[PDB]
């Protein structure tokens, strides 16, 4: 049992909620939000600047550091950071960026990461500004991360549409 409520159940370990993912982690704190990364960990918009927002610019302090030892992240790799005031810890994911031309296999990469946390809070990856197939983005999810993972939604219409036309 967890403290995840309202969701619709959409597989054995697959939950999907209409909500703001700033607000669901706030009001959670779970033990892992994925965030919407990009390789230079620079969280200028979409989920990564709605995240860094709510820590006051603390996650873009510290992703700056992690960049400056470590060099950029790879499509379809991810990193742990802080969490900060919003969850025990960060995992930053690089899905894939379709207005950056960049290969949409590499989203089953990406979510492969989550397996490596046994219950995540997160978005969909490659959708929003990184230009991807929201219905194909949950599909991958679903055939791909055998965890338990909490799907946050921001947009009603597609949240909907994403319910709706579930296989
Ligand atoms: O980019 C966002 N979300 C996102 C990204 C890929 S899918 C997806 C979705 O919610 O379906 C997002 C979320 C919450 C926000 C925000 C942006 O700005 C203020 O608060």
């Amino acid at each position: 049992v967890n403290s995840f409520s309202g969701y619709l159940k959409l597989t054995d370990n697959v939950y999907i909620k209409n909500a703001d993912i700033v607000e669901e982690a706030k009001k959670v704190k779970p033990t892992v939000v994925v965030n919407a990364a990009n390789v230079y960990l620079k969280h200028g918009g979409g989920v990564a600047g709605a995240l860094n927002k709510a820590t006051n610019n603390a996650m873009q302090v510290e992703s700056d550091d992690y960049i400056a030892t470590n060099g950029p992240l790879k499509v379809g790799g991810s990193c742990v950071l802080s969490g900060h005031n919003l969850a025990k810890h960060c995992l930053h994911v690089v899905g894939p960026n379709v207005n950056k031309g960049e290969d949409i296999q590499l989203l089953k990469s990406a979510y492969e990461n989550f397996n490596q946390h046994e219950v995540l809070l997160a978005p969909l990856l490659s959708a929003g500004i990184f230009g991807a197939d929201p219905i194909h983005s949950l599909r991958v999810c679903v055939d791909t991360v055998r965890t338990n993972v909490y799907l946050a939604v921001f947009d009603k219409n597609l949240y909907d549409k994403l319910v709706s036309s579930f296989l």
